[PDB]
């Protein structure tokens, strides 16, 4: 599913991510703009083998299972393809998880060098939430 700008803040409001671990809801809208244009569906492998499913584009190294990562810790305790489905809620789950781990949303490389210190409500705004 592609997913439109508000519908995700929506979803994303529903599912309890504004203000999760103090970040609000923009935050969360424009990590998900750039690692995966919106996109549940986008997969992209990374230089160590691993690879990132999803609309928050969550590692098959530390966090899912897809079977072919060696060595995968699988923290969430799901298999990859689940992040793909048009229901974010094993996404948003998993990416409760990441967020506490200790860096916040800098385990989002999109995040930290394209929303990180911009005004990120901008990705909300117009929005019925
Ligand atoms: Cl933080
Ligand atoms: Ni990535």
């Amino acid at each position: 599913k592609v997913f439109g700008r508000c519908e995700l803040a929506a979803a994303m409001k529903r599912h309890g991510l504004d203000n999760y671990r103090g970040y609000s809801l923009g935050n969360w809208v424009c990590a998900a703009k750039f690692e995966s244009n919106f996109n549940t569906q986008a997969t992209n492998r990374n230089t160590d083998g691993s690879t990132d499913y999803g609309i928050l584009q969550i590692n098959s190294r530390w966090w899912c299972n897809d079977g072919r990562t060696p060595g995968s810790r699988n923290l969430c305790n799901i298999p990859c393809s689940a992040l793909l489905s048009s229901d974010i809620t094993a996404s948003v789950n998993c990416a409760k998880k990441i967020v506490s781990d200790g860096n916040g949303m800098n385990a989002w490389v999109a995040w930290r060098n394209r929303c990180k210190g911009t005004d990120v409500q901008a990705w909300i705004r117009g929005c019925r939430l």
